[PDB]
């Protein structure tokens, strides 16, 4: 089970991972990482993380140019929630229970949310 907005649903089982092994297990499961594109994308993903009190990554990065935040596909964002201050080396994004956004060193261990 899990969250859905239209035809997106987001799942977890609870797993904590480094960003690297979150995105293998989320592939492996025929998805990817949450990657929100809209508000009401956003409060899903944020119920989730409240429900597990545990930060949770979400799929962009700036490795390939830094500052510059894409989803898997190599697009620019189409949608940003950061914190105040935010972002601020730190190359991945968690979300917060408050659902802002704070970019994170990839080695961080966070909640992996699942998308289909
Ligand atoms: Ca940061």
């Amino acid at each position: 089970d899990g969250q859905a907005v239209g035809e997106k649903i987001f799942k977890t089982a609870g797993a904590v991972k480094s960003y690297s092994d979150a995105e293998q297990l989320c592939r492996e499961a025929k998805g990817q990482l949450a990657s929100p594109r809209s508000s009401a994308e956003n409060e899903a993903v944020t119920q989730m993380v409240r429900a597990q009190e545990k930060n949770a990554y979400l799929s962009m990065n700036d490795i390939s140019t830094e500052g510059r935040f894409t989803y898997p596909t190599g697009e620019i964002l189409v949608y940003s929630n950061w914190a105040d201050g935010e972002p601020n080396p730190e190359n991945c994004v968690e979300i917060f229970p408050d659902g802002k956004w704070n970019d994170v060193p990839c080695s961080k261990q966070l909640l992996v949310i699942c998308e289909f």
